[PDB]
């Protein structure tokens, strides 16, 4: 069923590219800026894809694109799926299960978030240390293939200390700053109320988003070491907290995309 | 994308046993449906009748659509409502509230029953809801967006709004009435909460906790409207002494809230709309 | 509401096997099925050969229905139980509680394996779960509800038995056991918890955590039965220093538990009420 339905996804890659990438990436909403750093070789369709979903959500490009970025061979997500559009979470992380097929070793993932931390300033890229699940879903619910990996896998490091480190590393040498803190998933598409912000900061969040965090899940049961990135596009202080619109984000996000621009190119041979 | 015709469905017919262009909706909760008798009724239109409605299945909701006048203010009302506990999505649970936006209402006024966390309150209490705190597993704007019912992501900085609350206050306090303002939490049921639940409600911030109510209000934010909501306190719900609790006595202290609501809607309404 | 007729199916097919009359149904949970050599058996049932039962997909849950005399109490043991994680809705979860209810059986005696939360716990500490806290993302009594099963709102007061929990404290200082209580959480697995999601459920005020149990104690509570439950420690989940955890080491861990639940269970059945 499962991995049936991978290796036909990979089968037909591999007749598109002949590329053996060692970073996979998924690119969030107004992040997709960041293609354009990649030498393209191939941007495949998702269509052309045997099992793969639609990015219906506005700035998510929706396509495969294979090349290398630094003279590291890479696959990068332009877009991705979201549990509130109606994809399930076995459809939004099957691309994950592709690129740990490809033979990736590390997941790079990048969103938009609200920053719950009042440390926090607007357009921040924080660096993701450890997060939350609060979706409804699990992708991992269902028979587990011990071929794909482990009954419960263990999450004590899902995002890779060395990884941060390096981040880190090139954050201080570019001279920026990247603060260290939780992610937490939430369902969406609402934003979130004044009083449910005031409880996912005292349940331990610094941003609040609505994704990554089922592909970081599927990403650690099959074995890929992961590197997150949040960009903060919103301030979320109850006590001043301002209606939010998605045109304003786009904008914010950008200005944290072109920091995400200058990091990863440097990133990117230090870790692999 | 095949709702939008689901409520003009819903709403044609509608049109076809009613003239009226209401101002205001309005949802009545359990042990509530008695505030129907407010309204002078040009008809009460049974769930059954109308194109794509659910039923309710719950003790005293009545199941039925009151569309009428209050004070002289054209008006729809849910007498009776659905919920996710019954197995219904809350596709169907909000359903209703896409009607009335079509049908013309501005304003949606919601009630409903809840337990009283906050230990400040006092049983048949009726809370002005401030703001929510959603901790039911679905949400009912999933799936695909209509940009022409809503945006994608709504924005949820004052849900309630703040002009209808300030003239609820105002209103109690020349009849004499305490109305306190707090947090709902809205949980699945239909169980009620442990001990160990209510002290986490209670630290995540909520005042009263009900099986309904977010969802209706998702949706309407979503579509526009402006949203007054009650909450009557019916059971008190301190862990350190936490009594049985039993349907029968939720009706009864509802029915002292209700009228406490009889009291003040009619009173509200005409200085909202 | 087709739900008793799968009841019946079942049960008769269980008295076609097993005449007995059970005054206790147990479940045994991830590495605790040797518990059941405490039960002199008459029969041994595969789910399998049962209208309705699931299969168990995890390793240790042996997936039989054990029944038989425990020190003197006729008993209904699911050696191995059934998880929301392996894809099985709660309805299936929870249907052989349903199961032991039209048995006859008055209480229900639930283990499993949980992770330690509170610091003041031990490996391989046997707890005595005194509540709990369900973040569970699904409801087995959500829909309609049968008023022969049990009420609509089920109270929450005291789902784990005041008197039981007593004996089972006596129990444990006769035998010179430590049994703290505490409060477990149930979250849907099947990754364990990150650090962060550690710190947070004891800020909510959980003492152990685990992937099972609610569901069941859920609808025991809707069914008029009686609940005991006990959480074996089988890992600590301290998150300034938190060691990775392999289902081996676990399994290992709970058979130390379960040698102290086989001395205390059979000691504990016949002094309930
Ligand atoms: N405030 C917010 N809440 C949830 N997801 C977000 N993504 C960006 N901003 C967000
Ligand atoms: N204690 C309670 N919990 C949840 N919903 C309720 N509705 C009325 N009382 C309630
Ligand atoms: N750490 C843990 N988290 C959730 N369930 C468990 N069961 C045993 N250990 C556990
Ligand atoms: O490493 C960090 O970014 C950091 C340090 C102190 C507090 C929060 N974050
Ligand atoms: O009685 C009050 O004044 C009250 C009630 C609820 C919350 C805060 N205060
Ligand atoms: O009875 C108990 O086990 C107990 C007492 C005090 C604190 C925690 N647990």
């Amino acid at each position: 069923e499962l991995k049936s339905r991978i290796d036909q996804a990979t089968a037909k890659i591999s007749q598109l590219w002949q590329g053996e990438p060692a970073v996979g990436m998924i690119l969030g909403t107004g992040l997709g800026g960041l293609a354009e750093q990649i030498e393209q070789d191939i941007a495949i369709p998702y269509s052309d894809i045997p099992h793969f979903p639609t990015s219906t959500v506005k700035s998510h490009a929706g396509r495969l694109v294979c090349g290398r970025l630094r003279g590291i061979p890479i696959v990068a997500m332009e877009g991705r799926f979201h549990y509130y559009e109606g994809y399930s979470l076995e459809q939004v992380t099957f691309p994950v299960r592709v690129m740990k097929a490809m033979g990736v070793k590390t997941l790079l993932v990048t969103n938009a978030a609200g920053g719950i931390n009042p440390q926090l300033d607007l357009s921040d890229v924080l660096i993701i240390e450890d997060h939350i699940n609060l979706m409804p879903e699990n992708p991992l619910r269902g028979p587990n293939d011990e071929e794909l990996g482990p009954r419960f896998p263990d999450m004590s490091h899902p995002y890779d200390c060395q990884h941060m480190e390096v981040a880190r590393q090139v954050a201080l040498e570019l001279g920026i700053h990247c603060p260290k803190g939780v992610f937490v998933a939430v369902s969406g598409p609402n934003l979130e109320t004044r009083a449910e912000y005031r409880m996912l900061k005292l349940m331990g969040a610094d941003v609040v988003g609505m994704s990554t965090v089922p592909e970081v899940l599927v990403a650690v049961h099959a074995g890929l070491r992961v590197l997150g990135f949040s960009v903060v596009t919103d301030l979320c202080l109850p006590d001043a907290l301002e209606p939010v619109e998605l045109n304003k984000i786009l904008e914010v996000a950008a200005r944290g995309g072109a920091k995400l621009a200058r990091l990863i190119p440097e990133i990117l041979p230090r870790i692999a």
